[PDB]
């Protein structure tokens, strides 16, 4: 009659880090890669030999900085000549060439120079993500929905799609990320009447806040505000310089010169600074950093706190300013959910809290997952195909 339709899939398509989820058993499984990672770098490698994707890439970017290429969701849907794109291109290792007013990413890869639009760059990282459901599902997959911010315009949602159809996906629709983050609990799903709800989400190196009404499951996109150069990369940076000064106190020694010994601490750092959202101290400890120096010591949440209190305090700035946007006061907002990884952060949650004079953060889905988890709930719902009864 009728064989059974293979399960769609859910994409968040991060800067930084992707994620699948596919919507079964009328629930959303979030999919590890083979590495057991429930997030997958949007890194793309390129060498003599391999075309490398998601771990593989990060992890091996130290000695490739060149041809290890990240970030090309800032380049999407962009002409060469945004200001945007210009001011990014200073801060990247690997080359980025005008093409017709069009940015490219130049790497050496397999003998020859070539160079990659950013939808090439980002069908591999897609190509990876349904590579990692298929591993789960046991059967090719064709449909996703893919998400992008709410303030991309046409020709950075067209060129997503240009993505998905380069990897060999079938895009059903392309979503805002904040709209699926609000899908993901249920905030469609409330019946008759408005909801005002607060999207906050704070990246690895932006922070995005988005004020949505829904109102009988439909969607309307507020205001948007935040802070493109506020993110997790930020706080890594203010404990970098922090243990940099201390290892010139305790051993006289300026380590900030060898790029091992920094990028060592930095990934130290990054560590010890997960482990501060659930432990009130954390340990760092490395081996022979400097001139043969092991560096053991520790650091407490209340100082980490302390050495990013400014930073964790300016992200309620957009979340005042995109109120004034919506016209709304904070007492009639809702819902509030939180996305990023960064939104862990204990002093980061309490201050957003009690910001909404004490009101409840949407959490229980990790905010590092959510997004993904709203665009399966969707792409299970896009695919449905009820005839009526009579
Ligand atoms: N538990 C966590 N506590 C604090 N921060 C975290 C956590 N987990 C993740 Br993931 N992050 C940060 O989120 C960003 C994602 O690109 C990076 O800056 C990560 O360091
Ligand atoms: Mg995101």
């Amino acid at each position: 009659g009728s064989m059974a339709k293979a399960a769609a899939i859910g994409i968040d398509l991060g800067t930084t880090y992707s994620c699948v989820g596919v919507f079964q058993h009328g629930k959303v499984e979030i999919i590890a890669n083979d590495q057991g990672n429930r997030t997958t770098p949007s890194y793309v490698a390129f060498t003599d030999t391999e075309r490398l994707i998601g771990d593989a890439a990060k992890n091996q970017v130290a000695l490739n900085p060149q041809n290890t290429v990240f970030d090309a969701k800032r380049l999407i849907g962009r002409k060469f000549g945004d200001p945007v794109v210009q001011s990014d291109m200073k801060h990247w290792p690997f080359q980025v060439i005008n093409d017709g007013d069009k940015p490219k990413v130049q790497v050496s890869y397999k003998g020859e120079t070539k160079a990659f639009y950013p939808e090439e760059i980002s069908s591999m990282v897609l190509t990876k993500m349904k590579e990692i459901a298929e591993a789960y599902l046991g059967y090719p997959v064709t449909n996703a929905v893919i998400t992008v911010p709410a303030y991309f315009n046409d020709s950075q949602r067209q060129a997503t799609k240009d993505a998905g159809v380069i990897a060999g996906l079938n895009v059903l629709r392309i979503i805002n990320e904040p709209t699926a983050a609000a899908i993901a609990y249920g905030l469609d799903r409330t019946g008759k009447g408005e909801r005002n709800v607060l999207i906050f989400d704070l990246g690895g190196g932006t922070f995005d806040v988005s004020i949505l009404t829904i109102d009988d499951g439909i969607f309307e996109v507020k205001a948007t505000a935040g802070d493109t150069h506020l993110g997790g990369e930020d706080f890594d940076n203010r404990l970098v310089n922090h243990f940099v000064e201390e290892f010139k106190r305790k051993h006289k020694k300026d380590i900030s010169q060898n790029k091992r010994a920094v990028r060592r601490l930095r990934t130290a750092c990054e560590r010890a600074k997960r482990t501060l959202s659930s432990s009130t101290q954390a340990s760092l400890e490395i081996d022979s950093l400097f001139e043969g120096i092991d560096f053991y010591t520790s650091i407490t949440r209340a100082r980490f706190e302390e050495l990013c209190s400014d930073l964790f305090r300016s992200t309620l700035e957009p979340v005042e300013k995109a109120l004034r946007d919506a016209k709304l006061d904070k007492a009639q907002i809702h819902d509030l959910v939180l996305v990023g990884g960064s939104t862990r952060i204990p002093k980061v949650q309490k201050l957003l809290q009690d910001f909404f004079n004490g009101r409840d953060l949407n959490k229980s889905i990790n905010p590092d997952e959510a997004v993904a988890y709203g665009a399966a709930v969707q792409a299970a719902i896009l695919i449905k195909s009820t005839r009526a009864a009579a």
